[PDB]
Parts: structure tokens; sequence; C-alpha cells
């Protein structure tokens, strides 16, 4: 048999659909990382941490030289799934496996194309396979392997010993987000450019030592103008069920509301103290730009890095940039734009527009040194 | 062949005896390490340090939820090998294999049960096998694998091809104990609840630059009331010869020694110098408690981490524990209870039943800032 | 198939040809690494890097417990390879496989023996084949590998399913040498002691923003009588062209000089600025001793770790040597011996043979508190 002393056969096939993924051995990085060609028509998927900083996305495909732009069709920050297009014909595409029949022990090999200078896969099996208790992704197999994952592979291919995609390598012994979740999560990319999902307006701890007395999810917070807010939902309020159906802790309730539609309508059992009490509501509902300066949303990932800042983290500077010698650094929060009040990355996205090339004023805090006003 | 795709059917009967240890995806952890069931009576094989700072040890069982209470059976420090027990029936157990016919380049795999949620394999060969020079152990074959050894299966199984025990996983490109060496000592540990080693009482040094001009174990010192110290042995004996035959440095002395049973006859030569002398001697001959505060005895190990400190040392103290604001830190020692001196974990247990629940003052010194008195 | 369980006996005959080597489990390092036997008459290879800090080289060969002294024959420190010889017959050899006939996806194992006491293997695929753009070796595939290549196996063999080498493992997720390269180096070290380069005489730099306006090599530094010297190139030349094949930068430049030989004569395109002219001129064309004190040559990689100093660097000190309570440190530079001013180590070299065992006063210079006097 083939397998006794090489598996190339059998990866050959699946090696030609792992791309490179890139923006502006070596000098060729400037390398965001790998993606897996799906569909003939040019469609392609990755992780969102891949493209998440960059415009101008680049792909190179074995065997091509030559790097295609490719626009975003859409993201999932949740899932850390993204999908990517590319005008070309006849590609050479991934075949899914079933990700709900593979079995620890089984042979994988994970694929990148690091650099766009050929291809890197290590081998491996299938060491965990990893079932949440909630949620629309309840019974789908994250998996483990110890075929090494890094950020060479990130967003490439995870195929069992016959070729077949059985997850999307992720870097954060190595995991894969399961290949059936994928090709959903695609369908609904490659549809609505977005995942719809509910939303219902609080932030969230879990119960230690208070006696509410039950399990449940702490209510620390209930952002304005929300379905919370409109329903009457206060803070400390212990949200213990959600349709009749006890949620243990925060991580529960978050997967069931989210997998929940926009304007669907749901009920919630909350403890107050100790009284329990019934809602019924309506539930509602951050990619940046680049450049050289970039800016992200101050997500409560971001801010952990503060909780009560407004506007854009300027992430990173690179360096003898026509932005650095302005004066922008890593770390500092934009805040103000002549006259739009930086909130979100949308803000300054609005306030670049008005006024571009024109002189324009920048406040800008730096959490030491602090608050400097920036002529560009 | 099933192994041209996979191992699963090969090593799922295994998956099933591997069990986790644990006290007290996600929270889970309060996670101590692996274990592996040996017997249907409920026996449990790990490694020592996976159970050393525990009391109240939990195991869960593969397809189980209902965590197990386990009670201590046996340890064996020198071996880092521990059995423990449950109480429960026709459980699943380990089939052992020959670890004396295995070779470099067998293929293996790792099995850990890290958090009691399932089980995680990886996979790899038997990189080395290394044979130490002396000693009852002489030719147990200790074993390197490249699969994956790690905290998570620590105490957990190494099988072979065909599922059979080759090895117990342990951690501190990975190791694993021969499992006939783990046989015979989970069989003496399941008898007499020890292993019974002979005791010398002497500290030990190799030699350097002496011209002694010979090789052997220098003593650096003699413990008191010792076989070593009553049959006349004093510092800067150079030991040479156990029952005739060389010993080449302290490895050989230790092994040698300890190979032998308490109340045995040995003899000894000795060059104080460079006389040869000859000695005729009997033979002679430590786990802690847990709560939240944790202490150990101080081993030659522990006061590395400082001679002739004596009492325990505080390992380490869990943030906002009721003995936190006691004023117990990290890195301290206990020297006095009471009217007890704390020279050991023994002493400070016993001082601990005296007067439990009444006031009870504490002499603990702090490397820096020192003795300070807490009344608990 | 064997392969279903064990790769052992594919690869124990390899495994006899691949021996440890050392200097002056447990205290036998003083390793340096591994080495592959070649020839029945006594070849080894290795790394140049393995045996670079050494004289006094021992080889431990398996199942021998007899240290055999090695003689350098050759070394190559542009592909890290050198040639040692032992004198023994009826050795156990390597057998070559063609490294231009091995796939992404073939089974190979490191072999390694890290510290003379056994073999060290890992198991692994190919995992990239990475050639060259240019140059002698092109088309030569560089290994990577998640077989794990390590210092304990560096300079050991990485051999196919079959147990023919396909590349010499090189530590510095694992590289190799492929085994092509090896047979064409090792024949040209056993013959002529080195490898013959052609030798320009320029420092050399990438363009970023010179509009030059072309690609290709900015000339930095012209060593004083060379042949781009004696020529008339002048720093900041632009070198585009060789021969007239074009270069697209100092790498490409460096492998077209280094893949010519001495007295060979070439012709060059240069841009002044942005006059080309053209260049034809005759190409021209460093291990260190050991001691307890050690010292190197200052190559551009060395002073990194600073131009324009000239001597020695003492790489390293072992405490307590005899040359350590003379005064000597780690970062120090040897400038000048008695009436020799240093400037590399072969003047250092010649400075001791005159007047060894006589009083001798070393000029040597400390990065901080500097200029001091040591008689030896």
């Amino acid at each position: 048999h083939h397998h006794h002393h090489s598996y190339h056969d059998s990866i050959k096939d699946s090696i030609k659909a792992v791309v490179n993924i890139s923006t502006e051995k070596e000098r060729m990085e400037r390398a965001l990382g790998s993606g897996v060609i799906i569909s003939k028509d040019g469609y392609i998927v990755t992780n969102n941490h891949v493209i998440d900083g960059a415009d101008k996305i680049k792909v190179t495909i074995p065997g091509s030289n030559k790097e295609y732009s490719a626009t975003l069709v859409g993201t999932d920050s949740e899932s850390d799934l993204a999908v990517i297009r590319i005008t070309k014909d006849n590609l050479p595409t991934i075949k899914f496996s079933d990700s709900n029949d593979i079995s620890v022990g089984d042979l994988v090999f994970a694929i990148g194309n690091p650099f766009g200078v050929g291809e890197s896969v290590t081998q491996g099996i299938v060491s965990a396979l990893n079932k949440s208790g909630i949620g629309i992704n309840s019974y789908e197999n994250f998996i483990q392997t110890d075929a090494s994952i890094n950020p060479g592979n990130s967003g490439g291919a995870l195929i069992d010993s016959r070729g077949g995609l059985v997850g999307i390598n992720t870097a954060i012994i190595g995991f894969a987000i399961p290949s059936n979740m994928v090709k959903d999560t695609v369908t609904q990319l490659i549809k609505t450019g977005k995942i719809e999902r509910g939303y219902l307006g609080v932030g969230l701890q879990d119960l230690s030592g208070d006696l509410d007395n039950k399990e449940g999810a702490v209510v620390i917070s209930v952002e304005k103008d929300s379905p919370a807010k409109k329903a009457g939902i206060l803070v400390w309020d212990l949200i213990t069920e959600v349709n009749g159906k006890k949620v243990k802790n925060t991580n529960e309730l978050r997967n069931l509301i989210g997998s929940m539609l926009p304007n669907q309508r749901v009920t919630l059992k909350v403890i107050r103290d100790k009284k329990e009490r019934a809602f019924t509501l309506t539930l509602a509902e951050t990619i940046s730009a680049q450049n050289g300066l970039q800016v992200e949303d101050l997500t409560q990932e971001t801010k952990r890095s503060s909780d009560d800042v407004q506007g854009v983290l300027v992430s990173q500077v690179n360096e003898n940039s026509p932005a650095e010698q302005a004066g922008f650094r890593q770390g500092n929060i934009i805040t103000k734009i002549e006259e739009v009040e930086v909130k979100s990355v949308a803000d300054f996205n609005h306030a670049l527009e008005k006024y571009k090339g024109k002189p324009k004023r920048f406040l800008v805090l730096d959490l030491n040194q602090g608050y400097r006003i920036i002529l560009v």
C-alpha cells in the first residue's frame, strides 16, 4: 500500500487547493496566512483573524506566480471564519468530508501555504473531539490534533488520509474548526454577507458566593436602547432560564441567544432576589480599515490589553511611516477628528471621507503623556 | 488494513481505561492529571506528583459523568508512581504489554484524560530506550517518545499499536515509565502500601580533583542515629565498594543501597585517605496534607527552590482564602505551633489535631520580613 | 506489513551508522552532536557548527564503548557541513537516497546520537521542499519536516521509510540539508579539504527607495587589494547583472559569484547613476582553535551579537578555569599579544606558538571597563 512509505498521492490534490493570503524565503511577509479554495467560482475560506487587519487582500495560488486581488465576501468573528472571492475559473477545489464521522486516532494532515512560495504539510492524528453543550453548533466536533497548527497554516486545510477536508486550521496541541460547521458558515456568508444573530443587550458574569441561591448569568450591565433595557431588565438580575430551559452560566445564555434570529421573540426567567420574574421581548441586531496607520474598535477583548473609553485604538504603527512622523504610536486612542467625535471605527471612516487631503485635526489620547493634537 | 487511515479501532478499548484525577472546557481545573485502570476491582495507577498536593482525590471515568472518591492505596516517590482505589465493578482495564519487547521505531500513542470531559491522544514512535546501569531496575527500558507527553496526559497510558500498555506517561521529547516496572511497583503497592528500601544515612557528592585518588561517593554528612553513624563512617569518607563490587558514583551507591531491604546486612569499602577500611552494618528504614493552605516537607529538592531549616514549607496559598487573610503566604516556613515544634509535616498534623478549632498560635518565618505570629 | 505497528526493521541498519561527536545520562556533555558514517574507510559527515568550537574531536559509534579520536578532513561554513575521519574498518555505512525524488508527505525519521549512550529517533513527514532560485545548488530540495530536529540530532541522519539517507539534520519545524548536495560536498571535502569559491570583494545591501531606479545589489564597501577594488568598483555602485544575466538582489549576486571558481574571469554591469558601466575582472580566493579559553574570528555575524574591531573574540570562558583567574571573560576582544597585533584567529595562533610557556602580555579590550593587560 502507498501509506507504508508516503502519504503524498493521498494529499497532492488537496495541496493544490490551499492558497496564501497576503497584503501590500524571503521578504514576502507581509504574509497573513492560508486559505482554502471551496468553489470553482473562486470562493476561498479562511480565518477571520488572518484577514482582520488588512484591506487590499492578495491571494497566491499554487503554481501561479501571479497574485490575485480578493474582495471580502463575508466574515464571522464568533466562528473566526471568513470568505473572500477572486476572479478565476477552473480552479482546484477542496472536497469536504463529514466532520461528524471522524474518530480520535484518524490520520490527519494540516496543509498551509505560509508565504506563497509552496505548501507546508504536517502529519498527526485526531487527538480529541470537543462538542460544546449548547447552541446551533452543539454537536459540531471541534478538532484537536498533534499535526502542528501554526500561523503558517492557520486558515489552511486539515484533511483526512483520503484528502477530504475535515477542518479549517486555527492558530492563536492544535485546533481546527469542523468542516460541517465551515460548510454551513460559508454558505450563509456567500449569501447575506454575514451571520445574523439575536441580541439581548446585557453584560454577564457567573455566580461565586451569592445566596440569588441558584445558577445562571448575573446581569452586570444593561445597554441603553436595547431589548433588555426596554423590557425592564435591571443590573444584578440573575437570568436563569430561556424559553423554559435552564441556562447554567453566561456561556449557555450567550449561545442560546446567539442561536436565535434578529426580531425573534424570546422569554426569560430572572431572579431579582429571590422572586422569579418573567420577561418577554424581541431580539435586536466589527471589521476595521487599514492603511501607515491601523485602527480597530474597542471590543471587550481590546480594552483588556479600558472601559469607558470611546473611539478607535491605533493597534500598530509601522516604523518610518508617513503617519509615524505625524505622531501616531501604538496604544493611542483617537477620540476626536475635527467635528466628528470618534466612538468607533465607523466614525473614524466617516470622518476620513469628509475633508480627505484637506487639513485635519485629530485629538488623540496616550495612556501616558496623553492628549495631543495631530494635524495631518 | 485499518492503519492506512486510522488507529482508532486499535486504541478505542485502551481509551476507555484512562481516567481523570481532580480535587475539590471549562472551570473543571482543579484538574490534577490522568490515571489508568489496571484491575476490575477498581485500582488505578498514576504518577506520584499528580496526586502529591491533594487530599480528597476525585476520579472521572470515560462515559460516567459521576466523580468517584478515591483513597490512596500507596505511593513511591522515587519511581513517581502511585496507586489509588475507587469502589466500582466491571470496570474497563488496561492490558499490559512486555516493555522489554519494544523497539525504537514502534508506533505508540499517549492517552490522557486531562479534564474529565474526554480523552486526548497523541501519536508517535519509541524514540529511545534507556536502561540505567544499576539497581533492581537495571534493565527496565525508560521510554522516550515523540508522542506528546504533557501535564494533560501525565499519569496516563502509553500504548503500542495493538492497544497494550507499554508505559505510564510522566511529565515534568517525552518520557514514560516502562510497564513491567509499573506492574511490579503497583503489585508491591497494593500489598504493603509502600516500597521498602534500605537506608544507610549519608549525604553524598562526587569526586572532582581529589587525590582519595579513586572513584566513588564522598560522604558529606552522616545523619545522627543512623546505621552509618553507629558503624563509624565519618564525613569525607570515600565509599568505593558495596559487597565487593565497585560503585563509580553516588548514583550507583544510591541505587544499590535502595535496592536492598530494611534490616538487611551490608558491607562497604571506604577510603579515609588512602587506607582502605571496611564497615559491616544493618540497613535502616513523605506525603503531606492539603486544605486554604498547603504545606510540604523540606526535602533536599524543596530547600533548593534552605538547610538547616526545620518545619514545613507553605507551598501555595490560594487567593482570598480563609488562610490568606490570616497571614500565610507562599514560601513561608511554619516552625512552631503552640507547644509543638514543627520539624516536618507529621509534626504539623499532630499539632493540628491537638486543639483544632481552639485558638492556635503559629510562629511562621518569612525569608524576607520574617518571623511573625498568626493566631488562627 | 511491518509498518502497521513499527518502523524498527526499516531503520535499524541506518541507526547503526549515526555516531556521537564530543570533546574533552549523565555528565557526558561535553556533547557536541551527531554525525553519519558514509564510508567504510572511516569518513563521517556532520554540521560545521557541531565541531566549530572544538579541537580534540571524539567519536562514539553505536555498540562500541570506545571513543575514537577524529581529525578534521574538511569544512564548508556556507553549507554548514564538515567531514571528519576516524581510523577503523568494516564500519556500518549509510546508504544514500536521491533527494530530488522525495515528495511532501513521504515518511521520514530523524536519527541522532545525542550523548553517545544510544540513538534517538523522531518520526514525521517531508513537510516542505525548498529550492533556492540561484547558484550551483539551485535545484537542491532543502527539507522541512515535522520529525523533531534539535541539537541532539543535529548533524545526524534524516532517512526515508526504506532507511536511505535523504538529508543531514540541521538545528539552529525542522530543517535538513538534501543528501545529493551532501554527497557532492563531502566528495569535494575529502579531496581539496575545502570548497573553492570565487570572491569579488564587496559589501552589499538591497534597494529601498533609491531612484538608481532599478533592482540589484548596492555596494556599501570595497575591500582593499580585492578584484573589485583593482577593477574600479566604487561604493554606491549598483551591481545589476553578472555575465549578461540580471541579479535581483544581493542573495543572487552572492550565490552566482560563490558558484564561480577562484581565478575565474567574470563581467559585471553596474549603475553609477544612471549610466551603465561594465567591469571585467578575475575572481579571488575561518575555523578557530580552542583550549580554558576559546576565541573566534569577528565575522559579520560575530560582531552583530562591532565593526571596525580587529582581533579575536573570546567566545566563552568556563568557570574556575586556569584562564578565568587570569582575567579573561566572555565578550572581550584580544587585540594585541606581545609584538603581534591580533587581527584574526590566525594572528592569535601565530602569537601563541612564539614564546609559549614564556611570559606573555595580552592587551585585551572589554566593551565595558575595557583595555586591560593580562600576563599569562
